[PDB]
Formats: C-alpha cells, sequence, structure tokens
C-alpha cells in the first residue's frame, strides 16, 4: 500500500515488545514469592540437590567426574532475576548463589554468587572467587607455576574445565575458558533451578 | 512428608501462574493485533507476499495451490483460552478469506478450530470449504473411484492440498494431510505473528 500504513505497522511491532518484556516482567514478580516459599520446603530435603543434579539428562557432561564429591555439597542453589531490581537489566539476567557445606581437610564451607547478563546479545559474566579444593592444587590456575610448559599446559586445561574453573568464565575469551560456560549458565537459570522438584519427583517415582 | 505436600502445591501454583501470565499476554496482544491489521487491510497483496516470503510454508502445500493461496486478503487468529477457562492456552481458530477466482475458485470465508485434546496434541474438525473446480477429479467428495491404483493416486494427490488440510483432524495418523498441525502451528506462531516482518523482507530483496 502506502506509507500511512507502513509507518501504522512499524509501531505495532515496537508495541508488541513492550508488551513481550511486560508479560516477562509479570511473571517474574509472580514467580519470585513462589520460588521463595519453595524454596523453604527444598531446605528441609536433606541431598535435595544431588539428587535433583544426577537426574538432569545433560548436567554431568559439562563438568568433570571429580567434581561431583564437591557438588555433592551443595546445600542451596538461589536464582534470582536481575530484571526485578532494574530496568536496565534485560529479563535474561540473573544472578545464581551456592551454597557448599564442604568437605573437611579438602573443600571449604562456603557460599559463592556469580551473575549473568546480556552484552551487546549473549550472556556474559565476571569472575567470582571461590575456595578451590586442595585436591585440585596441582590444577588451580591461581597456584599454576608452570602453565607455559607442554605438561603445564595439560594440567592448566584440566583445571578450566572443571566446575570451578566455571566460576571465573566471562564469555569475553571464547575458547579461552571453562567450555560452554554460557550453556552451562542457561541449565541452570532454565531447567535446574526452575524444575528441580520436578526433577526431584520423578527420582522418587523410581524408588 | 510435610515438604513434599507443600512442594506440590507450589507445583500447582506454578501452573497457575503460567496460564494466568499467558492470559495476560493474549489479553495485551488482542487490541494491537486488531489495530495491526487494520493497517494490513489497506495494503494490497500482503497475504500473498507474506506466504511467498516465509520459508517453509511452500513446503506443506502442492504447487498447483499457490494460485489460490495468492487469493488470499485475509488471516486472523484467535486464541479460545481468552473465550473460556475451558480451553487450552495453545487453542486456537484461524480465520481465511479468499478472494477467489472467477470461473474456478469460489469467493468464502472459512474458520478452522485447533485445539489440545489429551502434553496433549493439536486436533481440528473438518470445516466446510468449496474446492476449485479444476481440482473436480481429485475432490474426494466428487470421486467415484478411490478403489484402483489410479483412483488411489488421484485420492491422495486432493489429500495433500491445502483444501483436504481443512479436512484434516489430527485423529487419523497416516490418513489426512501430511503434518496438519505443523502447519497450523506456522500460522499462529510464526505467519500471523511475524507476518509484517516477513512483508519489510520481502520488500528488500
Amino acid at each position: 500500500e502506502h506509507a500511512k500504513a507502513f509507518l501504522g505497522l512499524a509501531k505495532c511491532e515496537e508495541e508488541v515488545d513492550a508488551i513481550e518484556r511486560e508479560v516477562e516482567l509479570y511473571r517474574l514478580n509472580k514467580m519470585k514469592p513462589v520460588y521463595e516459599k519453595r524454596d523453604a520446603y527444598i531446605d528441609e530435603i536433606a541431598e535435595f540437590w544431588k539428587i535433583v543434579l544426577s537426574q538432569h539428562v545433560s548436567f554431568a557432561n559439562y563438568i568433570r567426574a571429580s567434581d561431583f564429591k564437591y557438588m555433592d555439597t551443595i546445600d542451596k542453589i538461589k536464582v534470582e532475576w536481575l530484571a526485578l531490581e532494574s530496568e536496565m537489566y534485560d529479563t535474561r539476567d540473573f544472578s545464581i548463589t551456592f551454597h557448599f557445606h564442604g568437605i573437611e581437610g579438602d573443600f571449604k564451607e562456603q557460599q559463592v554468587t556469580k551473575v549473568f547478563q546480556i552484552k551487546k546479545g549473549i550472556l556474559t559474566s565476571e569472575p567470582v572467587p571461590i575456595e578451590w579444593p586442595q585436591s585440585y592444587d596441582s590444577i588451580n590456575p591461581d597456584l599454576m607455576k608452570d602453565k607455559r610448559s607442554p605438561e603445564g599446559k595439560k594440567k592448566y586445561r584440566q583445571g578450566m574445565k572443571t566446575i570451578f574453573g566455571w566460576f571465573r568464565w566471562t564469555g569475553l575469551k571464547p575458547g579461552k575458558e571453562f567450555p560452554h560456560g554460557d550453556s552451562l549458565a542457561s541449565l541452570f537459570s532454565e531447567e535446574i533451578y526452575p524444575f528441580c522438584v520436578k526433577y526431584y519427583a520423578e527420582a522418587q517415582r523410581d524408588l
């Protein structure tokens, strides 16, 4: 037709994009209190997270076999959507907090929060401190004296492939960090945390 | 055990909230689509262009159907959950207005309804539509012979046309228009919601 129509169709599209974010915010606002109440019940189920993480179909493929003993110490996982804090954040942005009860003589009891947010878009993050297990001293990047050597590079990559390497993932150095750090982050915010109860129930039906 | 009971209740609330969010979206989008479609009724061959621009739509119908699809000057999808709580938020009706082709395809408006039956599957009911005279030999309601090898070929040809799709129900696997459910979702999930995008993309080329 003419231009006058193409214009109306232009403003309509912008009204649609605005509606979509309003809808996402609407959902986030409604779900926040339900998660709080749900997580209160979860905090009363020992090894809830260990069971959920084992039931997930692909979680295990992201971390090293040896990491599981440390993952088993997770007492709580909490995901919070940042768009609820400010419209300056994408509705896909979230922080994830882990509480590890630790292992005497090997892994420190600690709480760690990592923040994921969209840039220019793709998920990105900043490194967050976490006390690696003593067992990992030889593959720990901050204790790694020899990274250059062909034997050092091997150990370096090994450490970077552990869940602890994921905590320093940023998404800004393609191929240089923990592999698929963004996919793992999305796994937590879109599948593991939202549907943990469904996974747990499934593990129950299996006696 | 009181925890498991609490979790069960939370999951129930989650499902209730998801429906509420979907209805919230549907209600907000309704007036926008109405205004949008008003501007659309001002662009000639709008739908003809969108349907030819879509990447997979043409793969669902027969080449011979293109000329009839080109006569569509109006497509309207309506979500039934806005009508009642007994409809799934995925249930919808799609209304087509064909301008027709004189002496071959009658000018007509047809509405087909798609609804979930049990996470459930999309189903529909046959809806009346006047097939083109050119399709007389492959029209299931006119064919006398649907048994011979030749009669069966003509039968299948007709059932694979867009007119056979209006007859699709999703309740007779392997006996109806192929992938009638995917085509339906194409309309409600891509073609109708993003038609304007397809129209702009067609302008550049």
